């Protein structure tokens, strides 16, 4: 079931006429309305899914709440930022194919995810390029939190490198992300019947493990355990992710003991002490509170000192 004639004219809920072009779920490359086929190139791409799927209503509904692209550009100007990693959104609708309804959206086309380039790396990434991702990655979550969602699902396949520009990361699929504020409002600790999803099992946190509603300090948890895996191509749990029991019983004990967590994780001393230290920051916080996201880039920015670096945003793949 092709949901769009490749080459078709589709046109968006405010009216603004696209292209529709080769797939790369559901997703086609795109570009604006114009006599030129679209090409390999393409900026877009369009995302279609039948109307009754649950994630793309998601998703969706972030998109137009917290990706608007003025709204972003805003952002980048007043935080003084090089970019923003989270994708632009162009527009969407409703799309009817052969006695079937489907909804689509126009989004960022972006290169190569990280989990590729981490495994032609023999699944390590540098310090310098997990401190440069990590940074990039805390101005993404502060954003999303500002705008009431938490993401619940970091990790390297969730992070899109720029098409143009391979020093840019974005994170990507919101069609599980969780509005954990809305209209100000914190959910209480306790589980959402709304929400099925647990994050993935590896990296996700403890509040998920436990069976709640995800909020901040999980997804700065899940950014920790990435962070570790980066380094090192390894979680001390990774050999039984079939118990989840499991993984959480390890989670918990190695929250209540990082230094424990330093010594399995960088066998013989020599563990990075921002890792560390970021773990204990986090560690810190509440369900519901507020992290200081700018105290947790300066931990990270204290890694680039010692290792004779700085922000220059290289991430270096
Ligand atoms: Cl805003
Ligand atoms: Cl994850
Ligand atoms: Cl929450
Ligand atoms: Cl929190
Ligand atoms: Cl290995």
């Amino acid at each position: 079931a092709e949901q769009f004639a490749v080459g078709e004219i589709i046109t968006d809920m405010a009216a603004a006429a696209w292209k529709v072009g080769l797939p790369i779920g559901c997703i086609y490359l795109a570009d604006m309305n114009s006599s030129e086929s679209v090409g390999s190139d393409a900026p877009c791409v369009v995302k279609v899914e039948p109307s009754d799927n649950g994630p793309l209503f998601t998703e969706l509904k972030f998109y137009q709440r917290a990706a608007k692209p003025e709204q972003i550009q805003k952002w980048i100007r007043t935080r003084k930022l090089k970019y923003l990693g989270v994708p632009k959104y162009w527009g969407s609708g409703l799309h009817d194919k052969n006695g079937k309804s489907y909804r689509f959206m126009i989004m960022d086309r972006f290169g190569s995810d990280l989990q590729k380039i981490y495994e032609a790396n023999a699944k390590r990434f540098s310090r310098k390029t997990v401190l440069q991702l990590s940074l990039r990655i805390l101005d993404i979550l502060e954003y999303i939190h500002e705008h009431e969602y938490v993401h619940g699902d970091i990790k390297a396949s969730n992070l899109l490198l720029n098409y143009k520009n391979p020093d840019q990361v974005y994170l990507v699929d919101y069609g599980l992300a969780y509005r954990y504020c809305p209209e100000g409002v914190h959910k209480a600790y306790a589980a959402d019947p709304k929400r099925c999803h647990d994050g993935t099992i590896e990296f996700t946190s403890i509040d998920a493990h436990n069976g709640v509603a995800p909020s901040r300090r999980g997804d700065l948890e899940i950014l920790g355990y990435c962070m570790i895996q980066w380094l090192t191509g390894h979680l001390p749990w990774e050999d039984n992710l079939k118990d989840p029991k499991y993984v959480r019983d390890s989670k918990i004990r190695y929250r209540e003991n990082i230094a424990s967590l330093m010594d399995k994780c960088f066998p013989a001393a020599n563990a990075p002490g921002e890792i560390a230290k970021y773990m204990e920051t986090v560690k810190l916080l509440d369900y519901t509170e507020k992290p200081l996201y700018e105290n947790l880039r300066d931990i990270l920015l204290q890694g680039l000192k010692a290792i004779g670096s700085k922000d220059d945003g290289k991430l270096d793949l």
